[PDB]
């Protein structure tokens, strides 16, 4: 059995195997952490299949939702990984031992070392973390050399007609921009977004939450269109000065090592280019 260490946000159901061989991930937040720890994923989520970075490493995995109990059963998992919002752990636990993670209890870096502790891969985890911290601190200097040290960044995501602001730990590049590069945010973003993590926003207050730079995540090119054509949007200094970094949500939603590596290089190149 796994030693099953007690970790904030981690709940074990059943007897976690010490070396899982057939993992079903039902939480795209964590799939790429498992991948990075060279675990064999035999089921993954829609989001994971849509992630152009991660998808390449899980081609053999079946796409499964939590609602596909029969499909999951057929995969013969020895471990199922879920987010704590999953409402039917009860039936999942009847199929295989389940690990449930409550989002945000541990940070984007701790999550990896935590899995290291659970699954006997603290070596592989600690190597990645050390190199990550090195590379990021270097890149931070490079990017701040261009923008200045006090440049403000806002993280933004578009979905359908919805507009969200994000903080430092709700994906969309906020972990890299706000944590790894230690960029400040506009005042209203800090006081209204950072603690909660995200904020649904009226389009017409947007200028008040954007300073020097803005990172905007979206799943396709069309979703922006009409906002990007608006006078209000076009009146925003950061937009006028081409300080808008448009990124692909299908990878930028996540904070796993694989997604992050790509995000890190993408964001660095974008800022240097400005
Ligand atoms: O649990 C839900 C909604 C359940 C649902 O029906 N989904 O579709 C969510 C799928 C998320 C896709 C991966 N994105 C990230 O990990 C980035 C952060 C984020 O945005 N989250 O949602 C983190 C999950 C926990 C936050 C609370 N919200
Ligand atoms: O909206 C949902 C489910 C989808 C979700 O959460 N995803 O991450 C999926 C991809 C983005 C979908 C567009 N929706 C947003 O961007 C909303 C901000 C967000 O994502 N939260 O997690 C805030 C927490 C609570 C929100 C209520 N639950
Ligand atoms: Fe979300």
């Amino acid at each position: 059995l796994s030693p099953m260490p007690q970790i904030a946000g981690v709940t074990y159901y059943g007897d976690i195997p010490k070396q899982p061989k057939r993992v079903v991930s039902l939480a795209s937040t964590y799939t790429g952490y498992l991948k990075k720890l060279d675990m064999n994923l035999v089921g993954v989520t829609s989001y994971d299949k849509k992630n152009p970075i991660l998808a390449k490493t899980v081609k053999k995995a079946k796409q499964v939702a939590a609602t596909d109990l029969e499909a999951i059963t057929t995969l013969k998992p020895d471990l199922i990984v879920v987010g704590s919002t999953e409402e039917n752990i009860k039936q999942l636990a009847e199929i295989a031992p389940v690990i449930s993670i409550e989002y945000r209890k541990r940070d984007y870096l701790q999550v990896l070392s935590d899995f290291g502790r659970i699954f006997n891969k603290e070596g592989k985890a600690k190597k990645w973390l050390k190199d990550w911290k090195t590379k990021t601190a270097a890149y931070e200097k490079e990017v701040k050399a261009v923008t200045g040290d006090k440049a403000t960044f806002t993280i933004m995501g578009l979905y359908e007609k919805d507009v969200y602001l994000f903080g430092k730990d709700w994906g969309r590049g906020g972990e890299i921009i706000h944590q790894a590069f230690h960029y400040d945010a506009p005042e209203k973003v800090k006081t209204e977004v950072f603690k909660q993590g995200y904020l649904s926003l009226s389009q017409e207050v947007l200028p008040d939450y954007i300073g020097d730079y803005v990172v905007i995540a979206a799943e396709d090119d069309k979703t922006g269109s009409a906002l990007y054509e608006s006078k209000l949007w076009q009146s925003i200094p950061a937009v006028k000065k081409h300080h808008v970094i448009k990124v692909n949500a299908n990878v930028f939603y996540f904070t796993d090592p694989l997604s992050l590596e790509y995000q890190l290089e993408t964001l660095r190149e974008a800022i240097l280019s400005s």
